[PDB]
């Protein structure tokens, strides 16, 4: 059965406009802004962009690759597919 989030879990992540794109949960560093309650701090792959999301838009990736892990004209998204199946939890800093 599935757990909550952790740092680490790989995911699409849905924003408006968007669409769903490959991303983890990241840690917040010692010293780092934390994210609001109920929000976790999302790591965007190919764009490295941080925003802070619920559950209500985290999508775990091994479930959700065959339909949403195909290209997409938008910037940055093909280099975040690369990231997600080849070095998902590298320094991207």
């Amino acid at each position: 059965m599935p757990h909550a989030f952790k740092p680490g879990d790989l995911v699409f992540a849905k924003m408006k406009g968007y669409p769903h794109w490959p991303a983890r949960i990241d840690d917040i560093a010692d010293g780092a802004v934390k994210p609001p309650p109920n929000k976790y701090p999302i790591f965007f792959f190919g764009t490295h962009e941080t925003a802070f999301l619920g559950p209500k838009d985290l999508f775990p990736y091994d479930k959700s690759k065959d339909k949403y892990g195909k290209p997409n004209k938008r910037k940055g998204f093909n280099e975040g597919l690369w990231e997600i199946q080849n070095n998902p939890h590298a320094s991207y800093s």
